[PDB]
């Protein structure tokens, strides 16, 4: 570890289904049905469960429920084997929430989203089956343009405070997927980047006729699918051709996927092919341009 004394009290406001208020009724409800009196644990758990349906919610309540100082006795291991109960099978997915919940409450205030929305976001990060594209893809779709970048920046630091956690979601090689997984996710940022700067010097979207976002797809799909470059372009020509050349379109294209980082593709041969077919593109327009 080895000398950090995690943790690690602080339960209770990592929880994130409801309000400071709405939350610490509940969680005294459950301290009132019954660890003073000396109830009486069955059905408790439908009530714990219908207060928070999220098992993140749920471990979090019992571990606050399990600071009270009585300290007697057996009530104690009731208490601790409904948490084994929540968490088993499931430790990646409720460590993760955990883990995590300051940062989305930190960037949840930033991003003005709501904090278990970033808490499903990272799960679904770390839990996934899904491409580094298909990801990229869905954050955008689901956060926003203007999140797309924001959206990384709080994968990678609630990675950063998993692994520094007295718990962490995962082991070290399964951290090291998921290091592999949030590199390539920024690499696709880095070219998202790059990107957007030819748009820029190609003015392609300073009338509004095109969309940064729609356009941003496009780039997107030919790193999923190069052969069919030509097919993705077509409603981008139909559109700039008020304005622009179609070679400028195109250039803009080669050279966003010149200068971006090889790893995008799903291999050299792959990237290969789009080069290629933008270059035949960009060629065929300016010797249509000049002549005649």
């Amino acid at each position: 570890s080895g000398l950090v004394p995690r943790g690690s009290h602080m339960s209770q406001e990592r929880i994130l289904d409801g309000e400071e208020d709405e939350i610490n009724h509940k969680i005294f409800d459950l301290k009132r049905t019954l660890k003073d009196n000396l109830p009486l644990d069955r059905d408790f758990i439908d009530r714990l469960k219908r207060y928070f349906k999220d098992p993140s919610d749920q471990v979090l309540a019992l571990r606050e429920l399990l600071n009270e100082k009585d300290l007697t006795a057996e009530q104690v291991e009731l208490l601790t084997k409904i948490i084994n109960e929540i968490i088993s099978g499931s430790e990646k997915s409720v460590n993760a929430g955990i883990n995590s919940a300051i940062q989305a409450k930190l960037f949840g205030n930033k991003m003005k989203l709501e904090p278990q929305l970033l808490r499903a976001c990272y799960r679904g990060f770390i839990m996934g089956n899904i491409s580094t594209t298909d990801q990229y893809i869905e954050w955008l779709g689901n956060f926003g343009f203007n999140h797309r970048h924001t959206i990384v920046n709080f994968v990678e630091q609630s990675l950063i405070v998993d692994m520094d956690s007295e718990k962490p979601s995962c082991n070290a090689y399964e951290f090291g997927f998921v290091l592999s997984k949030l590199i390539a996710i920024k690499m696709i940022r880095t070219s998202d980047v790059i990107f957007m700067k030819k748009l820029e010097s190609s003015s392609l979207l300073k009338d509004g006729s095109l969309s940064a976002e729609q356009l941003l797809l496009t780039l997107l799909y030919i790193f999923q699918y190069p052969s069919e470059s030509e097919q993705i372009l077509t409603s981008v020509i139909e559109v700039s051709r008020a304005s622009h050349e179609d070679s400028v379109v195109y250039q803009t294209y080669l050279s966003s996927v010149n200068e971006s980082p090889h790893d995008i593709f799903k291999s050299e041969s792959e990237r290969e092919i789009a080069i290629n077919i933008l270059r035949e593109l960009v060629t065929s327009a300016y010797k249509k341009e000049l002549s005649r």
